[PDB]
């Protein structure tokens, strides 16, 4: 309303610039978003008067904004050469400059502003000054740069010709890396103005061997250009060093050869460049290139790169060995023997991506199924059990996902491992991928995602036993629909029975299976009720999957044996306190269960040392200060044949009882008795 | 060793020894089982008249494929050489016989530019409105597709496009199985020149002009992307180009055309009718410096999941700025994070992600294996997470996982969340992924070098990540300088045992007698002695010391032990009390009956003296029954048990542990 009132000075509506500070309005004042004032604002625009009005009224030509830059500054910009005459005479140096080095001299430099670069010149400026920018920008070997390099890459050929003439310029003037005018001029597209500003540069003296990006000549530089006069122009001075190599140990002519560049290679060859760092009679070969091949003859390397795979290893070094261009980061070859499986589009594939191995999961460049993984795949980064996503690539046509390289599907890894296990022992390993998953998921879901089609095909497992969530070409950001989620969660209960029935049964029979068969179809009490939870999740998905990683399923058979004999040395079940708070927990008001008449259905040689003293009745506390009893003495010397008819005690308590850990926990699920379930 | 010399051989054109090698039995058709390349096959792509003739003679035949599956028909459009076509063409059952990928020996002949084989396949049936039909793994990605006339068009060959249009039947307005026609391929050959020419044939013979390709782009719209004044006049000239149509990201031909600061083209896309609102056009010109461009414009939520960092990107999300290939950033204090010996460490925004962006010099050693460091650790998970690197010319930018805090921050923000002698669960939970982390890494082969609290950083969620890798080395090199993580490591231990009290710099400049000295407890006192001397990858064991055992699984322990048969029974010959026996110097046990209080040890004798057996029973017996009713005055004394005996005896969990460590007696040790 106030100051933004002369946003006139951008209409430029002077009468409403001119009244409106008649009113009063601060001709200093910036907007501190990026710092310009009117004046500034004007000088940019380039006006006669609206510049003169505001210099008439004691707007200040020194006042700095965000950038640091002076209305005299980017006065050189526009290049207006009376506009600089209008505020030369409030300016204490004609070499002030904005936080990144840059003078008004400088700058009309690099906008090719030829008039207002002579007025500078005879009133002070020094042409050969070097920009001087802040700390943190100088510990990286930024600045430095002269006028004379940036009228160099931005092509102004005129403004380069005075600056080494009329100006006494530096031409061998280096920038805080190393670079001169030279390498500038180089990396200008336009090839006729890259060609007269290296001819003026290299015959005022120019180093010809400075590097640039990449550790490249000037040469070099010419070269992956395609350009046949500067590399003769650059060959024509007689101190090119043309054996030169970038970072990655290539020479000008190893480039040359590598580009199907036949005159390009041939003129350096026949200017004394090695004919040997490299196979290059190879290169023309497979270039098809029969004339160049021809002339490469009338004038090796070992090999480490270890895989880290064990199932893709040999595949993968094969890939290394073989040559293919490059897709970004990302070295692919299209062939059966690098294929991994087969996708609704393009398969997967090994790869090299920085050298690395992954795996290759090719989508159409348009399709909406890849760019659903990919902006997945970006949202879980921090999820530690999905797939490591490296990057994506494309080739104009086809985007390459490129994933951390596994080993083996959950299939797979079930079948290899099926016998692993004795038919008579705790399977640690379901719990451990099983849990695995419940946390993929439970990240998956915080992050805003569902997968919507989780089966074992999708669980990968890699070299150290990890489990993670792979193929996400169909997932959904679920807010705009949270009832979505819960798909997740039936699948996970079918993964919860395929997981625990070893892969025995097949998970397209569960698929077609009822919730109330699968149900059915898992082995133990645990098992059963944790599926349950999964197939009626509630209204209340929230994280239901967190909680259910304490459920009993999770517990180890010590963990549930312990929490049973500590429970059972609680003070009111030793001594049958039935009005306590624990058996009022346990035992309110009146069996159905496995442990009622528990007394009968233990063998009747360990009942009766136990009675070594009424005596143990059918109550659930006094299995429990049973359980506790001979927890504490099973190994006592006088109680050998106890401890050899038992086995070991807690698988006999669970297989004798199957129900009864579940009832426990039910029972004293939130209590104060929950401290005796075992650390989550 | 007989068919090796024959390819040499016909490689070397030494044809007098071809003919030799041939007569002496040379299978002429032998394919190196590598690529498929049979002497046949190398003596056309090498363009010798008489090495040919030569093999033709002896039954080499023109059908043999490599791998790829081209024959030396298809490899001789593109030697193009005429005379090699005349000699096998009355050899090849079908003329336009491909290979895997689709490629037709005229079709070869094309994107090589050999208008004299192109000339000679036409006049024998090649069929030139062929589309390139391969295998179903470049076909469910609608890959391939392409005609000779868009391979023609894309590689600039003037020559070659003339003669298709015009001699040869060719369809201008034929489509790939992307939907391109040859007019988008026109448009990507770099040469202006040739690029224009193509142009216009194209257009004269009807070639649609709303074509889009990659990246959903018109071809007006990569006539501007290519500042071509003269082909966006050319696509002009035809009336029905639909100029408001956009890419994939909404920008126009005319939006593009004044971002990249280009008059002309943006004067002539007005007069044509272009929308004057897609965007806020007279800012861009502004922006760009363009006084010429205002001049003529005169006539017409995100989200950020970060909460340290929330408000200084939703301001970084709102302002223009240039990318550097997939990163936004903005050097301004503003954005400042932390600084560095080089660059120093800002926000910005990688593919719209948020990031912390670490900056080197592009040619400095450090920047390099901060780099070369963080691509080994993907798989490492209390790593920061590592994004991609973008140079600009003169900078690296490293760009890692934004986290909120370092751990001295985070030991500051929750220094009064703590009562005095609480157990500290979370120093645990720190230092547990420390060890994870540093074990990791050193598999991987690096060692970090400078470990310290700034380089530790917490997440929104407390987990902890090692950070800052510009000092790592593949230590390979030198496997004496991992010691100098394990002593940093040691260091950090105390460091967080102490919440955060002691500066780090203090512990650096303490000795190693004094920073054992200054630990507080026995457990923490002996884990740091092993990092300051351990034996390769032992930072993985450690973490089953007791130092990351909790107070209630140490005196589980302890009672487990005290539980065992033969120290109920005193069995001193037994395994278990000859393990528990030696030699040793004093401890704060022996003698343990006078430590306690006495009224306590008067009801445990319902014949206790001073020998570790028995003070473990005394554990083992006084935790089963400290909670009956009958001990409760007891159980008032005691306190909590755990910290009772913890603190009466500092060195019992270490004694204990030491004597079992490598014995059948583990198995009392709680399960890490
Ligand atoms: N009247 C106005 N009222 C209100 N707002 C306005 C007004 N006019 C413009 N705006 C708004 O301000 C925003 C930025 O304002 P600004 O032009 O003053 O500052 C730019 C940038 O912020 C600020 C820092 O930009 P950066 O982060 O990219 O940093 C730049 C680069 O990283 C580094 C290059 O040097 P080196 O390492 O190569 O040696 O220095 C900067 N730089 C490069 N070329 C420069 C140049 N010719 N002149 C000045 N600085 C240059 O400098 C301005 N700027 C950037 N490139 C420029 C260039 N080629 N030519 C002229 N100025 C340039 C604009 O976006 C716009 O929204
Ligand atoms: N005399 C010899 N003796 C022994 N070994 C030899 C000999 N000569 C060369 N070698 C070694 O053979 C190895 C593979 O080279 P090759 O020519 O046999 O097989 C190539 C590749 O492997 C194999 C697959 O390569 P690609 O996966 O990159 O797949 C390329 C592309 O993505 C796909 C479809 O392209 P498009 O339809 O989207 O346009 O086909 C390939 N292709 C592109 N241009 C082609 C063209 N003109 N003609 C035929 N195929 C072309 O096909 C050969 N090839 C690729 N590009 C080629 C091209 N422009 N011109 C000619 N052949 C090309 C070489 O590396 C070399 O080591
Ligand atoms: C059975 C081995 C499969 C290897 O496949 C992968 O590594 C892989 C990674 C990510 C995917 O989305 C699919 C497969
Ligand atoms: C206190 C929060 C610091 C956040 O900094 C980072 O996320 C970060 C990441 C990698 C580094 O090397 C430095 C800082």
């Amino acid at each position: 309303l106030e100051e933004m009132l002369t946003q006139a000075v951008q209409e430029a509506d002077i009468e409403q610039v001119r009244q409106l500070l008649e009113r009063g309005a601060d001709a200093n004042f910036q907007e501190e978003e990026w710092g310009w004032s009117p004046l500034h604002s004007a000088v940019q625009m380039d006006s006669e008067d609206l510049v003169a009005l505001l210099l008439k009224h004691g707007a200040d030509p020194c006042l700095r904004k965000r950038n640091g830059a002076t209305p005299f500054i980017i006065a050189g910009i526009t290049g207006n050469v009376r506009l600089l005459q209008l505020l030369l005479p409030n300016v204490e140096d004609v070499n002030e400059c904005d936080v990144n080095g840059f003078t008004a001299f400088m700058e009309a430099a690099v906008y090719g502003r030829v008039e207002a670069l002579r007025f500078l010149y005879e009133n002070g400026a020094d042409v050969n000054m070097h920009r001087k920018t802040k700390q943190d920008q100088e510990r990286i070997r930024k600045g430095g740069a002269t006028a004379l390099m940036d009228a160099a890459e931005k092509g102004h050929v005129g403004v380069v010709t005075i600056l080494l003439h009329a100006m006494k310029a530096e031409v061998d003037a280096r920038d805080n890396m190393g670079r001169n005018a030279l390498v500038y001029a180089l990396l200008n597209p336009d090839d006729g103005k890259a060609k007269a500003i290296t001819r003026l540069l290299l015959d005022h003296g120019a180093d010809v061997n400075v590097r640039g990006e990449g550790s490249k000549t000037p040469l070099i530089l010419a070269v992956e250009r395609k350009n046949l006069d500067l590399v003769q122009m650059l060959l024509e001075q007689e101190q090119i060093e043309v054996n030169d190599t970038d970072r990655e140990g290539k020479t000008a002519l190893l480039l040359a050869v590598e580009l199907r560049l036949e005159e390009i290679a041939k003129l350096l060859c026949h200017r004394g460049a090695s004919t040997n760092c490299g196979d290059l009679v190879a290169i023309a070969r497979r270039n098809y290139d029969s004339d160049l091949v021809k002339f490469l003859r009338l004038h090796p390397p070992a090999e480490n790169w270890k895989p880290q795979s064990s199932r893709w290893g040999e595949a993968l070094k094969h890939l290394h060995r073989i040559w293919r261009p490059m897709i970004g980061k990302l070295k692919i070859f299209i062939d059966e023997e690098y294929k991994i499986a087969d996708t609704a589009e393009g398969g997967i594939y090994l790869g090299l991506y920085e050298d690395q191995e992954v795996a290759v999961k090719r989508f159409s460049e348009g399709s909406t199924r890849g760019q659903q993984e990919v902006s997945c795949l970006q949202s879980s980064r921090a999820n530690d059990n999905v797939v490591t996503f490296y990057g994506s690539e494309s080739d104009g046509s086809c985007l390459h996902v490129c994933l951390a390289l596994c080993e083996y599907t959950l299939q797979e890894h079930l079948a290899n491992h099926r016998g692993d296990a004795v038919p008579n022992e705790e399977d640690e390993s379901a719990r451990n991928i099983l849990s695995s998953l419940f946390k993929a998921i439970g990240e998956l879901h915080r992050s805003g995602y569902s997968h919507q089609d989780l089966q074992p095909q999708n669980i990968l497992i890699d070299s150290k036993n990890g489990t993670f969530l792979a193929d996400f070409d169909k997932s959904i950001k679920w807010a705009e629909d949270p009832q979505k989620i819960k798909r997740d969660l039936e699948a996970l209960g079918l993964l919860v029975l395929y997981v625990v029935k070893k892969g025995d049964i097949s998970f397209e029979t569960l698929k077609n299976q009822s919730f109330e068969e699968v149900i059915q179809g898992s082995p133990d009490e645990e098992t059963r009720d944790l599926i349950h939870h999964l197939f009626h999740p509630g209204d209340n998905v929230e994280d239901r999957l967190s909680s259910l990683l304490a459920h009993p399923f999770f517990w180890s058979w010590e963990s549930r044996y312990r929490t049973l004999r500590d429970v059972g040395n609680e003070s009111d079940i030793k001594t049958r306190n039935q009005n306590s708070r624990i058996l009022q927990l346990l035992q309110p008001g009146t069996l159905s269960t496995s442990f009622a008449q528990w007394t009968t259905k233990i063998d009747s040689f360990v009942m009766e040392e136990m009675n070594a003293y009424n005596l143990y009745q059918d109550t659930l506390g006094d299995l429990l200060k049973f359980i506790r009893n001979l927890g504490e003495h099973i190994n006592e010397q006088k109680n050998k044949k106890m401890k050899s008819i038992i086995g070991e005690p807690s698988q006999y308590f669970q297989e004798k009882f199957p129900d009864l850990v579940m009832y426990v926990y039910t029972k004293l699920q939130n209590t104060e008795y929950m401290k005796h379930f075992p650390k989550t």
